[PDB]
């Protein structure tokens, strides 16, 4: 956690995104979420994401997930970067239960081990 203390502004977008009722992003919400990815550091915001999708409920795992994917689908980092990173924990989600998570995450290992 500590060397991710001054990462204060990331952790408060990862907050806002993973906050809601709906499982998905809206359109504006992803685009507002990959605007402001932009203007920070998009590792630590990954880093973030990555540490909400252990600990929390399904609806959190999946709008992190769905952050990842959006961010994923930009240039803000190589996509090779992006799957070095999520790789061990998209992983594990995918070897688990069937169910929204397990599916979702499937998908985006799938997705990023393709383009590489």
């Amino acid at each position: 956690a500590m060397t991710l203390s001054d990462c204060q502004q990331e952790l408060s977008l990862v907050q806002t995104v993973t906050r809601g009722s709906r499982a998905f992003l809206s359109r504006e919400e992803a685009q507002h979420f990959v605007k402001e990815c932009g203007l920070l550091n998009c590792e630590a915001v990954l880093e973030l994401l990555i540490c909400h999708l252990g600990g929390t409920s399904e609806c959190v795992q999946m709008r992190a997930l769905g952050a990842v994917a959006s961010l994923g689908c930009t240039d803000l980092l190589p996509q090779e970067h992006i799957l070095l990173l999520t790789r061990p924990r998209l992983q594990e989600l995918s070897a688990g239960s069937p169910g929204p998570v397990t599916n979702k995450a499937t998908k985006i290992l799938r997705h990023f081990e393709a383009s590489c």
